[PDB]
């Protein structure tokens, strides 16, 4: 419906084009319009970039990226990982799979208490096998069994990036509505 919002313009100049394109595709795959739901547009871009920085952490062939693919190809890769190694098939699509630790990973990016969002994610999964790792826009993180998978330096980069995005939204007076939409 709209020709171009302030949030959308910030999203396009804030994230790299591959991420913006994947966010548009993932929303259009679910009936959502990036030009209207601009806060969810930023959050999909944020969640994507965090997943990609995460997978960049570690070795060369450690993580199987699940997020960013279309739904049916993502489940195709999950069925293959499950039949390859033998881990339990989750009821909901995760974001990564750790070949080093042999577990699917759910990545969360919240604008509230990491405890609240961990609890929300932990109750929906209810698969005692999918590892959970939450980041916030304030530098905080929480992970299952206190096992944070990556080194400190990789997590510190993600946290710094989140705080950079937060400041950028606020300078454009977009952070409040972004924090209130979650
Ligand atoms: C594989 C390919 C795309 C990948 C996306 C992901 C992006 C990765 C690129 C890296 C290198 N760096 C670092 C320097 C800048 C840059 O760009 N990062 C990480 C940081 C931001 C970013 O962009 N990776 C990882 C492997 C190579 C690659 O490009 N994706 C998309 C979802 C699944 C997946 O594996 N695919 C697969 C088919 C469709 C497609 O596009
Ligand atoms: C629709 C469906 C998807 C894929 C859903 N699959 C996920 O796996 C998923 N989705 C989300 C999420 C859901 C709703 C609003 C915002 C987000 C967030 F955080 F991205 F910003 N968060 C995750 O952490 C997450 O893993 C994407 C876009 N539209
Ligand atoms: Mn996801
Ligand atoms: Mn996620």
């Amino acid at each position: 419906v709209p020709r171009g919002s302030h949030m959308e313009d910030f999203v396009r100049q804030c994230f790299n084009p591959m991420i913006v394109e994947l966010a548009e595709k993932a929303m259009k795959e679910y009936g959502e319009d990036p030009k209207i739901e601009t806060n969810k547009f930023a959050a999909t871009c944020t969640h994507l970039e965090v997943c990609f920085m995460y997978s960049d952490g570690g070795s060369k062939h450690r993580f199987e990226i699940i997020e960013g693919r279309d739904r049916i190809m993502a489940w195709t890769v999950v069925n293959s990982i499950c039949n390859t190694t033998g881990v339990e098939k989750p009821k909901f699509l995760p974001d990564l799979y750790d070949y080093k630790e042999n577990r699917f990973i759910e990545i969360g990016v919240t604008r509230r208490e990491v405890h609240i969002y961990y609890l929300e994610k932990a109750n929906k999964i209810k698969s005692e096998k999918t590892h959970i790792h939450i980041f916030s826009f304030t530098g905080e993180e929480m992970a299952t069994k206190a096992d944070y998978t990556l080194d400190e330096e990789s997590r510190a980069r993600i946290k710094t990036r989140l705080f950079t995005i937060r400041q950028e939204m606020a300078s454009r007076s977009l952070w409040d509505s972004f924090r209130q939409s979650e």
